[PDB]
């Protein structure tokens, strides 16, 4: 077995702590959050399963030490300038780490002194860190860069992530803008409450997988303006209305478009035909063309994939690690 | 750059000969077979574009000095083990395309012991891989569970289409035989069909932790009703043009994983369509389609291929797919 510490005990830490209990060959052995309501409660009585006798730990440091994980995953935020000190800390203690930060997937190129920085820290005390999930960490660059595998050249990629923004509550659709006017949705994009996080980085993992070299990153996010009347428990949209946001991004070399990715996000696709899906077409020798039906979903392939990866991290040479350094990604026995 | 040499210079030999011949990061160095009318000859001219083909395998290796040689001969483990080994004790690593070799653990356990044994004391690596075993019902179906939470059933299909091989896998497949004579071949075991299902299995069933007792298979003729001419072979109207496949991998009566592989040469010829499909039935459920098929020998020409700088770079001993790093197209 391997030893599992988790850091953030949010919507993905907490789904996280539950698939770890349910492996045969790993054990959970901390949780630390910094939410007052948490601190010194069971985490099994937090989770629905009754006491399992592992207190969340007011400080991670004294979570470590007192229980001595092979490895800590860290569900906290997604930018780099936050988690670098709270990985850093955790590879000072001798600690292998996961991370689910969107921008630790493929740092090395938005941020190379912070990676280096990483890297370093990790190689000085003989321990490696990963940052995973599933979009950045798997449909649009795992996922890719594994079926360009049997391809004997690679000329283009594009790619499409189509999700269903229903099930989720009003901190999601004001984040996605649904519900929004068209006026309302542009000035959510220009102060920031209004798309996705990760699209640099799998742009780069897939260049450098590949080795090509990218000059250019076009971003786009447009309004997806609904034609029909869209009603969830959370949200009403009337025609004309927006039901989501659509980002978009086109990488270039030197004005040749390599890879192009899209992940349009709405409430009740399925209301105007829209299906749900994951969608990768490779033009090259030969070319691809891979449909998923419906889509991987979002919450329960980023539990997965990182408590997935633990045992290939804590068995990996030192260092920042990526996705397309380590072993294939695979189910760990129940 | 990674010097390469072959050992079997048949449709996927050559193929991957010129594929090599593509790559900035390659070289290939020598190629040897046991076919009079390839012997002498340079490789250049026999891919219609200054390396010799070799009659010795050994001789190949000593004069050309490659990091790695890719032996595309035979699928049987009783057959290629000693090709391997005798590579391996030239200090060389080995890539196979041999299709007992993408998973030989729990099939041939003292013959896989034995080649990780003399990897070990050479200090080199061997690896088996291909399109399928290698990748399509194995590599790819692994890493799709990657995003599961956990895993109850899967079921796969693979249409594909015979024509990119040559008559190594057209004998093994029946290909051009009669109903009849396809049927008794079979039963006695001169036609064997798709050969790496067991293989595929147990690369699944070892990445996921299960256990396995009982693998049934099964195996049809296709009958042709029309005139189909490849490259290597000629079916003639009533003639089988290939073996449709399946295969169903039980613990207790439970069905863990079931495989579908209908394979002809030229199926579109009868408006056969063609396509890789997976399902995994788990928490969460996974459905993909790939459309058309990932093709057969330009899917094995380039994965032999693409594996070449990670099984030079690995540890010693027997390696399969899911112990090395991701595939990815290697830089032409
Ligand atoms: N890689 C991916 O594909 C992917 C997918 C899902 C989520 N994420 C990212 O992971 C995080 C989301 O996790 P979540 O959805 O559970 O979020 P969340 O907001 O529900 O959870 C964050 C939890 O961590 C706690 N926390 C934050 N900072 C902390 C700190 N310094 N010390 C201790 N606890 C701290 C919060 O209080 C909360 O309990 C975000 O950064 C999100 O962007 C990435
Ligand atoms: N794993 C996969 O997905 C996959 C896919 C395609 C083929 N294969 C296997 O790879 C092998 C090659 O198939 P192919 O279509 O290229 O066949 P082929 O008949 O076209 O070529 C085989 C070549 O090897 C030569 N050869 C055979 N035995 C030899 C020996 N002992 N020494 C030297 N040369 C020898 C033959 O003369 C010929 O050139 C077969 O066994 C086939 O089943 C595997």
């Amino acid at each position: 077995s391997y030893k599992v510490g988790i850091w953030g005990f949010g919507a993905m830490g907490s789904g996280i702590a539950k698939n770890i209990l349910s492996k045969k060959n790993l054990k959970l052995v901390g949780v630390h959050d910094f939410r007052e309501e948490y601190i010194e409660k069971d985490v099994g009585e937090l989770l629905g399963l009754g006491k399992i006798g592992i207190k969340v730990y007011p400080d991670p440091i004294t979570m470590v030490k007192q229980t001595d994980p092979d490895l800590v995953v860290i569900a906290t935020n997604s930018f780099i300038s936050v988690v670098k000190d709270q990985i850093i800390s955790i590879l000072k203690e001798n600690k292998n780490v996961i991370t689910i930060a969107e921008e630790m997937a493929f740092p090395f190129s938005k941020d190379p002194k912070a990676a280096n920085e990483i890297d370093t820290v990790a190689k000085d005390h003989n321990v490696s860190v990963l940052g995973t999930g599933v979009n950045p960490g798997f449909v649009l660059d795992t996922l890719i860069i594994t079926l360009t595998g049997i391809c004997l050249n690679v000329q283009r990629i594009k790619a499409a992530r189509i999700n269903d923004l229903s099930p989720f509550g009003p901190t999601v659709m004001e984040t996605q803008g649904v519900g929004t006017t068209p006026e309302e949705f542009k000035q959510g994009i220009k102060s920031g409450k209004i798309g996705h996080i990760g699209f640099e980085q799998s742009i780069h993992m897939i260049a450098k997988a590949l080795g090509w070299e990218i000059d250019r990153i076009e971003q786009k996010r447009e309004p997806i303006i609904s034609n029909v009347m869209r009603e969830t428990k959370y949200v009403k949209v009337q025609p004309g209305m927006v039901a989501g946001c659509n980002h978009t991004a086109k990488a270039f070399y030197k004005n040749e478009l390599l890879i192009e990715l899209e992940h349009p996000q709405q409430v009740l696709p399925h209301l105007e035909n829209v299906q749900t899906g994951d969608y990768i077409t490779i033009q090259g020798d030969p070319d691809i063309s891979m449909g998923i039906n419906p889509e991987i979903p979002g919450g329960k392939g980023t539990i997965a994939i990182a408590t997935n990866m633990i045992p290939s991290v804590v068995e990996a040479r030192p260092g920042l690690l990526t996705m397309v350094d380590l072993p294939i990604p695979r189910a760990l026995l129940a």
